[PDB]
């Protein structure tokens, strides 16, 4: 079946459904309004109970230090010459960026439950096209993960792996009246599903239009450098090993190349998971490329079901001792006083002037010659019932309480001191490095100067084997001003996509780790915690006054380079970015 | 029962585990969700109850304080200039921080479940194969859980026995083909292992088909160079060592080879485990190579099934009794029988419109007659509401709650140095020893700089035999461009792979250690405490300049990187290179 698969693919947690995540839903249920369920006459006046938030207010409030500022560190491996571009990577694409916030929208429902992703818009975009400008984005959005279902992987993503599988999501809108720029035919599909409800409650909207998007799913691709069974033409493959140690050259005895091998496979059967419609193809963007990732969850199992590991639901119903206060005044108050001074009111019903409470004072009502008894009274002194035995249950909300305050423990510290980095830190650090994509593994775009001249005036090189001679001007400059003397020789570097193999491109790349920058970040900052740091001398007075700076260098700072231009030479200066001039007089 | 073999060793007891299989799930179950164990007479509303939690937050602490990096000095063996050549290696080792997170969860796993698994890359260098020249680090997996027991022997994890005794896969649906990468084709396998049949029988997931992966039998290898004069003649040496002295000379004896043995491996051809099937062949080279070391706990051994480290106090009977102290609380309020004064409150014959919600008052029909009989006053309120109140557990759960102060006591500490150490620091810093694993090399071929000259074994040799005069360099020269003029230069001594029976002419082993090393402490003590340790002087104006300086690269230092080392004058010693900076200084 292999047209038709994919379909109940899913088929993993689904047969107790009548189940399903009503344990693992209240996340968003028990955030607020009601409790009961099992039991029966749990009414009147409810929703009060609430009150459990605070305990994690102080874990959403950590934002402050999940910035982590580093800027792409070069290395000494690559070429750093090349960086002319680089000090303006935050700079000269996007500047301006508000999804530093989005970040924390993802770490709230983190919390609260499991962490997503969602859609893009390309960050290729415009008009007026410009130099290499590339930085990658995505915003989160909040939930609607609720019953979306996946088995595939779901531990952590550095590499290839999955590609893309399944993106589901029950009454957004969105994109849908936007379908305007990309394709426009009919898109009358819409699959039928089983809406979420429960019972009779019909609040949503019963409208379908549903969206999905998938591109590749849970296949990868394999090369490997194939050689085979020299005779006869070879069909159909189908076999790799890899075993690299054996062979020197089997040219003689095997096979040759003297290339990579062919493309256009007709590419394994997918579908879209679905029994009915299909189109679906050609869908593609430059390469193999798909800068989309989605998010883990912290979820712990041996059971098919993930079970949750969380903290609201510690005290649940730990601390319904609460609700006994109100299962005695708002509930079995119903006792109510009634109190009445029995003795010598007659018998109890008079006209309504009695709790009318008329300016009339007089309350006698009595008037004794009674039943037949003699010489015994009768004590009607103890009357209704009072509160209820106020002992038992003082150290039960104690005790809630108590294992509350526990909560508020972590990483706890005076101050500093190597400060409150926990868990939660080292797993949400970065999703920069979920963005960790600027043409990091998948080159495409580049600078290329103007077009990086396309590569048209090679042969044009060649003119100058002219026999004469061998020599050019006299003393370097005179006029010099502009920029000129362009010649050089044969193709100085490389500019293309990836170029495959040959890697010298890969160098800037984020330290996570200590807050130590390997320059100069805390530079200044010695003065703010103690005292006490930095040397000082006469050997130092050539560099101190100048490279002091925590400031890195702005067009004002350029005053790092006044000093250092010409008259130190003898000491080795640093020799400055600035090529044009090396001259003064 | 043909030729089974060793299975008797891995099938142990697949059923009768019972015992040391429940309580295995045990004590993971007990930590979240439910505890029902062993005593009769189940009631209504459970299961939200655990109290095992604030424990598990004092073993979390600050288990983070063991980054313990060091760089660059190992035991030297050779000149250090390889700094330019095979240094590449450990400059790009800064690479990796990646999946060095996901030991959060891995870590959790010492406390309860069993031996941590660690799986690196199943074969060479897996993507890119070309010039990489990278690094060892981890990239954790989740299982190994419920069904995993070990019977061998059950004392050493560094295994100086046969190495890894079993690998078990078990109750996972998408971990069918990690297999994809070679051959790929479906229902070959199908091992069949233990099942969770626990005790009811419907089971709504059948799920079967449980792989494990594995390869040898009694593996008896080594190198296998030994002296014999028994003069007996016959094959099958069975004599495997030197008794007595006899590599210094034989020579008058006989035994004159110039040769090693010549192995193909012999073995068996029954290879490690087998049911039914057989797997693989026509693999090794050289030994050693199983680059997958699973991470360890702490265990003692006192007999047969041992326990390890203990997870938390008393929990059975206090937290138990928590549990049964919610035995009757609110349970006695459902039996509250509205407790009503008697003798006439009694409303039974009447209209019970009173009960409606609203109130509409008093019960005023009381009248009363016996025969000839006398009677007496009656107290109608009084009786026992009073409960069986925990005045002894309040101190029993506070003075427990001393001893979950007692818990909190660990290595005492205020600030600065004397951490919270204890003995699971060591253990987990004994995993992390034996991590070396790749960094020096993994023997299979050539990873080289550069072999005897591109593999010819010839002319490398031959440069210096020109007839005539053979002379130093001289005679003038201006632009030198590329240095290494060759004349008298020459090569020897070896270069080939394995290094066959030398180790240790190369520079690196393990350099991790104490607490203390990280970058640079020896130089950099300070903001510990009270500033620093060296005066002023005028002979000293030379100063420390060749010391204070403190991390690595940084971009204040660069006079160091170059002119520090340049300026030595009359002495001229620094570490020396010197192939081309300065003439006549």
């Amino acid at each position: 079946e292999s047209i038709l698969s994919r379909f109940d693919a899913d088929w993993t947690a689904s047969d107790e459904a009548r189940r399903e995540a009503k344990n693992d839903l209240f996340f968003s249920r028990v955030s607020q309004w009601d409790d009961w369920l099992s039991q029966y006459t749990t009414l009147q006046y409810r929703g009060q109970f609430d009150v459990v938030r605070p305990v994690v207010r102080k874990l959403v409030s950590e934002m402050r230090q999940n910035p982590i500022d580093v800027l792409y560190r070069p290395k000494d491996g690559a070429r750093p010459d090349a960086a002319d571009v680089l000090m303006g990577m935050y700079r000269t694409d996007m500047r301006h960026n508000t999804a530093k916030i989005a970040v924390n929208i993802a770490v709230r429902e983190q919390i609260e439950a499991g962490v997503g992703a969602w859609r893009l818009v390309t960050d290729y975009e415009d008009q007026s096209p410009t130099s290499n400008n590339q930085v990658i984005r995505r915003e989160p959005i909040h939930s609607a993960c609720s019953h979306v279902i996946w088995d595939s992987n779901s531990k952590l993503m550095d590499k290839s792996d999955a590609r893309h599988c399944t993106v589901i999501h029950s009454m957004s809108q969105n994109g849908w009246e936007d379908f305007a720029e990309k394709y426009d035919l009919d898109a009358d599909d819409i699959p039928s599903f089983q809406n979420p409800n429960d019972w009779v409650f019909p609040w949503l909207t019963q409208d379908t239009i549903q969206i999905a998007e998938f591109y590749e799913v849970v296949e990868k691709k394999e090369t490997a450098f194939i050689y085979q069974d020299p005779v006869t033409g070879e069909p159909v493959s189908y076999f790799k090993r890899d075993i690299k140690d054996v062979i020197d050259d089997l040219a003689d005895s095997g096979f040759i190349k003297i290339a990579e091998r062919q493309i256009k496979r007709r590419r394994v059967y997918k579908s879209i998971i679905t029994c009915t419609a299909v189109l679906k193809d050609k869908q593609l963007i430059a390469g193999e490329h798909i800068p989309i990732v989605p998010v883990f969850g912290e979820w712990g199992f041996v059971e098919d079901k993930e079970v949750y590991e969380g903290v609201v639901r510690l005290t649940k119903d730990g601390q319904r001792l609460r609700n006994m206060i109100m299962s005695f005044n708002a509930d079995i108050v119903a006792r109510t006083p009634k109190k009445k001074p029995f003795f010598w009111p007659e018998q109890i019903a008079g006209f309504e002037h009695m709790y009318d409470g008329n300016d009339d004072y007089p309350y006698y009502l009595l008037n004794r010659t009674d039943e037949n008894s003699g010489d015994l009274p009768t004590q009607p002194l103890a009357y209704y019932e009072n509160p209820e035995v106020p002992q038992a249950n003082a150290y039960m909300l104690e005790a809630a309480t108590s294992a509350v305050k526990e909560v508020a423990t972590l990483g706890v510290d005076t101050e500093a001191v190597n400060g409150g980095q926990v868990a939660f830190d080292t797993v949400n650090q970065l999703n920069m490095r979920a963005d960790l994509e600027t043409y990091v593994f998948q080159d495409n775009l580049a600078t290329a100067m103007r077009r990086d001249g396309e590569i048209y005036q090679s042969i044009v090189n060649d003119i100058y084997d002219v026999p004469r001679n061998v020599t050019i001007t006299l003393e370097d400059g005179s006029e010099k001003d502009v920029q000129l003397m362009a010649e050089v020789v044969d193709l100085a570097t490389g500019e293309k996509q990836v170029l495959n193999d040959i890697r010298g491109r890969y160098e800037c790349y984020t330290d996570v780790g200590p807050s130590f920058q390997s320059m100069k970040q805390q530079n200044r900052a010695e003065i703010l915690e103690l005292l006490g740091k930095t040397p000082q001398g006469t050997p130092e007075y050539q560099l101190l006054l100048l490279q002091y700076f925590t400031l890195l260098d702005g067009k004002g700072v350029e005053m790092m380079r006044d000093y250092a231009n010409k008259q130190l030479i003898q000491m080795g200066v640093k020799k400055p970015e600035t090529p044009e001039e090396q001259q003064w007089l």
